[PDB]
């Protein structure tokens, strides 16, 4: 029979793993592989390396191993060829525009050796390319076009059985005695990060957390914005937990909650705000960019390398936007909300900085975003792309008083600032002098003063907008 590699990428999981089926499938042999290869924040490697630990916990269940194998694919898999005597090779689909290149290279190299390819696209809901051939071979660039689409196309697949016991006991590989030497999954220290005194991952990497959380999460305040155990957003991003799963699973608590068999599409919501960012990316590869991207609106941003790194750092002087930001460089997620927040912020609120330096900033640091999601989210966030209708005005004081009145979520993030009242806390450099020392931090000592005067510089922006538009 075939001897198989499955090639690990996202879809960092054994459940709906169709192109995993196909390489076991009529297989003497199958090898399981990750490509290591050789600006990303220790959120992001940590859920990593704990999610493809997770994947060699499990194939050890079924007499097998993971293959985690450094270097880059082109050099990589032709060594891995000759030495395996590669007879297959199938991975999860790639629809983002360097991911395909690079995929297209891996094909016609496995062809050229005569590996047979077998790829799924079980990391959408969808065949991406199939709505953009319905609405006139381009990608919809409305929310409300690409739901009209959708609406009429068919179900999304429903979530392929995951790869039994006997099967992978009809295929175990052989594990030589060093693998783990050769092979194995690699510490934090091994990629270059210390360890000093880091406590517990708020978000525990890994296929069997994302199937704990889907159970419990199918069972706005101060808690609404901090890390939910239900929240599912990085295991979808990782692939840790199948789209298709969550999608029918949410489907079936609708129709045993409420009576109708028929749910409204804003119950997945989530998944199509994915799915367009997806759908409108594939065929972009200057989708994170301003110069050069035929869908965004080509806007004058200033370049404010201080500003900048003050927002990336959390050192605004503005405790709403400053605690957002300690939340995302601390744990890898935040609230939709905190995101609407410090984006604006960033660029069109009050900064004018480029929703692309927000990109790069989200990309080392935020656990759910991708090439595709993180820029769609960025350019419609900021007006730049996507035929927004109306600017809508975050104040980086009131709408975190708002959100949360009691100012708990500031003194969890922003300690320094626990001692403030709630009515100061969003707004410290308000509070008397009697109230600065008795709490402890005196403004432009302790703590910054806000870098920008809000109020001022929000009126500049949103006329300047308006111009461009
Ligand atoms: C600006 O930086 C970012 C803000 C959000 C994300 N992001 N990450 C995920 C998802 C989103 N985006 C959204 O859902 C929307 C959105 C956009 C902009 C903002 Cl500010 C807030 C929400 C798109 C339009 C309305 C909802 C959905 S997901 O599973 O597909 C995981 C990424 C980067």
């Amino acid at each position: 029979g075939a001897s198989s590699v499955h090639w690990f990428r996202k879809g960092l999981r054994l459940h709906d793993n169709p192109a995993l089926l196909a390489a076991v499938r009529g297989a003497r042999c199958v090898r399981c592989v990750y490509i290591l290869d050789p600006s990303v924040g220790i959120n992001r490697w940590r859920f990593l390396l704990q999610s493809l630990e997770d994947l060699d916990t499990s194939l050890r269940k079924l007499n097998s191993r993971l293959f985690v194998v450094r270097g880059q694919p082109a050099d990589v898999f032709p060594r891995l060829f000759k030495e395996w005597g590669v007879t297959r090779l199938t991975f999860e689909y790639d629809s983002e525009p360097f991911g395909k290149e690079r995929d297209a290279a891996i094909m016609k190299m496995a062809k050229e050796a005569g590996v047979e390819v077998v790829t799924e696209n079980s990391h959408t809901l969808y065949d991406l390319d199939r709505i953009i051939e319905l609405n006139g071979q381009k990608p919809p660039l409305t929310y409300k076009r690409f739901q009209a689409l959708i609406s009429r196309m068919e179900l999304p697949k429903k979530p392929a059985v995951a790869v039994s016991s006997q099967q992978m006991e009809s295929c175990r590989a052989e594990i030589q005695e060093n693998h783990d030497d050769t092979y194995g999954v690699p510490s934090l220290e091994e990629l270059g990060f210390p360890t000093e005194g880091l406590g517990p991952a708020v978000w525990q990497g890994g296929e069997t957390e994302a199937l704990a959380r889907l159970d419990k999460h199918l069972e706005m305040n101060a808690n609404s914005l901090l890390a939910s155990p239900t929240g599912l957003s990085p295991y979808l991003r990782f692939g840790c937990l199948s789209c298709r799963l969550f999608y029918y699973r949410l489907w079936d608590l609708y129709k045993k909650v409420k009576r109708n068999s028929t749910p409204p599409l804003s119950l997945f919501g989530q998944l199509l705000w994915r799915e367009f960012f997806y759908t409108a990316a594939t065929n972009n590869p200057r989708f994170d960019r301003m110069e050069g991207n035929p869908i965004c609106i080509q806007i004058p941003w200033d370049r404010n390398p201080e500003a900048l790194a003050k927002w990336a750092e959390g050192k605004t002087g503005f405790p709403w936007i400053d605690a957002i930001m300690t939340q995302l460089r601390q744990e890898g997620w935040i609230h939709h909300l905190a995101r609407h927040a410090v984006a604006c912020f960033l660029t069109r609120g009050d900064l004018w900085v480029s929703w692309e330096s927000g990109v790069r900033v989200f990309d080392e640091l935020l656990l759910d975003a991708d090439f595709s999601v993180n820029a769609g989210s960025w350019m419609w966030l900021s007006c730049s792309a996507f035929f927004q209708q109306f600017f809508h005005c975050y104040c980086p004081v009131g709408f975190g008083r708002r959100t949360d009145p009691s100012g708990d979520y500031i003194r969890r993030y922003l300690p320094k600032l626990k001692g403030f009242p709630s009515r100061y806390i969003y707004e410290p450099w308000n509070a008397p002098e009697s109230v600065q020392k008795a709490a402890k931090c005196i403004i432009g000592v302790d703590y910054p003063r806000p870098i920008v005067n809000h109020a001022e510089t929000s009126r500049l922006n949103i006329e300047r907008m308006k111009q461009i538009y």
